[PDB]
């Protein structure tokens, strides 16, 4: 049959990996590659030369998201769509993301091997961004094609880096956001032009690894939120302000970081987390008082209701934390803030089936990582397949899936997009 | 009499004040200038040029010390010297350090104008650097002029800065150490090889403005150390990681920093003082557990001792921290740990004699702030002028010294200087 009739090459995708982390700002073995930057549009071409060589339909929209279709033999029909992200924040691994998008068109290569005839059409989604490295947004681009009009807006009006370079002009530099009477509104897909979303990726997790399994059907997605903080003091000179006298900046920081930590605690619930991954003092001179300090705060749970609190309590302790150090809380914004999502049951029941007919192992469980997927649920019925990964690494250059992992996680993602297709 | 008769030219001293500031990395009302970058070697040209103006002979050292004399009627006999720095902290003032090399220089043409013949040698020392932004490494220019030979090392052999420039790199990118066979103790002054040391500079602190008096006549310097410390975590996901299998850098460096202020503060002397001016997490992603934090921390008093219990404290506070997140203590260095200078007594009392034969009120107090006054202590006698400065500001663009407040410590440095001069 189709399945028994599936075969990956396993080391060629391994190379592919390895080539694509060489487009890198961080050496090896960490990558960092940020959206938009030269390492960037080098990846891009790097996977659209795979697509058109795997004989896709290659396209772009405004922002970048990049689309290869296997036209099927019905391709009016809402197509079904798989992809990833290949962006990585500073001084990550090499799977995260890359893994869907590579392993999406092996699997595409697998199913054409085994002569697969789609009705419905595959397509290929290489997702512009998920990584909130430059801009603080993450999912950027499948946020937009879900129709976020607030996210466009701002993208068009007030977003900036770091360096305080525009969005709009980031995107031009990458060959991209060309049209001054686009508001990206082109970007947005209307409800149900997919007949459904899949998206392969490393568990990011221990669980698979721990119990023996080769396959992770996820049938939830966390939900995520992000702050971003400022305090300001006067600041002035380290050796001559006495201690009555200051209002540290620093110190309303290392506070709130604490108070994060205990808010999270506080939940009695271990699906809870919370982490302070951003912390910078101004002006940051060892002998000046910081005068502004500035925190990105990352806080997630599976249960909605649960993360807001923790939410709500970080506020409060801003508020209470500039009081009693006499600084002014001068930034208090909830960058994001979003739902948890369910993956589509039919389509758990034919990724199930799927492992099964493979001979895999696989278990139902929840994603805590968030992923373009979360935001595909909103255009149409998604699912995620997860693989496990070394000691459930990620984010750091010793993540790990194995070949034969990632070999079995494209076997699974071929298998569900052909029963998917036929429909 | 020659007191009545110095006059200073105050809006001739403001605009120059001003002219320096535009060598800046940063936009005014603020100023950034580092030791050896362009704006560095731009500003060393004016002020040679001001020294060239007013008749001095001008030399420089290997390190970049630059001296300008005006020659004694007895030539060979040690010098009275003067000076300051002309860099500045990130986002700075434009009067610390400044005034004591523009106001030296008009002291210089103050006593010119009034006809005073020096019989020993009046000096002027444009100090190489006195911040320690570039590398770590503060009164860098007199720490060498008073003999360091464990600098001078360092300099030549192990010494980057957060770029991994050598010293002698951007040293020699400025025109300065061309010797590849200096080992820089070309630098070192013999002891007594000048008859005093003088820095005119603005008090940093609220105290002359407070009480409301001119001058104050400086009796000694507090005693300054500062560390560097780094922890170091498994790092990872932010969503993925629970909780109690953390080891958060950046939570570490947030309870010592806390901990800095809190030994601090149990010295139960006003005099002590403790920062946290630098706090950086790696890799410094929002999605991202920090795997290494890194504090730069200062501490001093006047007290040597009372300082040093700071210190032990803190790194014992360090310790305990590490042990209790489950980080590694992967660095406790402390970069130097200075002890306090006297001013010598008969320069104090010159020093307020020409105050009071020029009518201005003034005290004799403690400088809060280190100078390179600290280090010339240890090669000569020493004392220091210090103006008013509006409440005290300082190492932030709202410092200001009145044109007024500069002209009154330029007249009691060319006094002091003329009474040294003729002993
Ligand atoms: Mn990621
Ligand atoms: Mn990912
Ligand atoms: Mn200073
Ligand atoms: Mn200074």
């Amino acid at each position: 049959n189709l399945a028994s009739s599936l075969s990956v090459d396993a080391p060629g995708l391994q190379n592919q990996i390895d080539e694509l982390s060489s487009f890198s700002d961080a050496p090896s073995p960490s990558v960092t590659r940020v959206l938009y930057t030269d390492k960037d549009v080098s990846a891009r071409r790097y996977v659209k030369n795979l697509m058109a060589l795997a004989g896709l339909t290659v396209r772009e929209d405004a922002v970048g998201n990049i689309f290869g279709k296997w036209d099927g033999l019905e391709p009016n029909l809402p197509a079904v769509a798989t992809g990833s992200h290949i962006d990585a924040i500073p001084y990550s691994g090499k799977y995260d993301g890359v893994v869907g998008v590579l392993g999406a068109i092996e699997a595409i290569n697998v199913l054409k091997r085994s002569g697969f005839k789609p009705k419905r059409s595959l397509e290929i989604i290489l997702f512009t961004s998920a990584e909130p490295t430059r801009f603080g947004i993450s999912c950027l681009g499948s946020r937009l094609l879900a129709g976020s009009k607030e996210l466009a807006e701002a993208l068009k009006t007030t977003v900036v880096d770091g360096q305080n370079v525009s969005f709009i002009e980031a995107a031009r530099s990458a060959g991209y956001a060309e049209d001054k009477d686009d508001d990206l509104s082109s970007v947005f897909l209307k409800k149900g032009s997919y007949f459904a979303f899949l998206e392969l990726h490393i568990e990011q997790g221990p669980i698979l690894e721990d119990e023996g399994l080769d396959i992770g059907v996820v049938t939830a997605i966390a939900a995520p939120a992000s702050l971003k903080v400022e305090f300001e003091g006067n600041g002035g000179h380290a050796g001559a302000v006495l201690m009555p006298y200051r209002n540290d900046a620093g110190l309303a920081a290392a506070e709130l970081a604490l108070a994060v930590e205990k808010h999270v605690l506080e939940s009695e619930s271990i699906d809870t987390v919370g982490t302070v991954g951003i912390l910078e003092l101004h002006p940051g001179a060892i002998n000046s008082i910081p005068s502004k300090s500035h925190l990105e705060i990352d806080t997630r749970d599976i249960d909605e209701a649960r993360r807001n609190t923790v939410i709500k309590k970080i506020q409060e302790s801003a508020n209470t934390i500039a009081k009693k150090r006499k600084v002014k809380l001068s930034e208090f914004k909830i960058v994001n803030q979003d739902p948890p999502a369910l993956s589509d049951k039919l389509v758990i029941k034919k990724m199930a089936e799927a492992a099964t007919e493979l001979n895999l192992s696989h278990k139902m469980m929840i994603s805590r990582a968030y992923h373009d997927s979360l935001f595909m649920a909103r255009i149409s019925p998604m699912g995620m397949i997860f693989i496990p990964c070394y000691k459930g690494y990620s984010h750091k250059p010793e993540e790990y899936s194995s070949p034969e992992d990632m070999a079995n996680g494209v076997k699974v993602l071929s298998l569900t997009l052909a029963k998917l297709s036929l429909d």
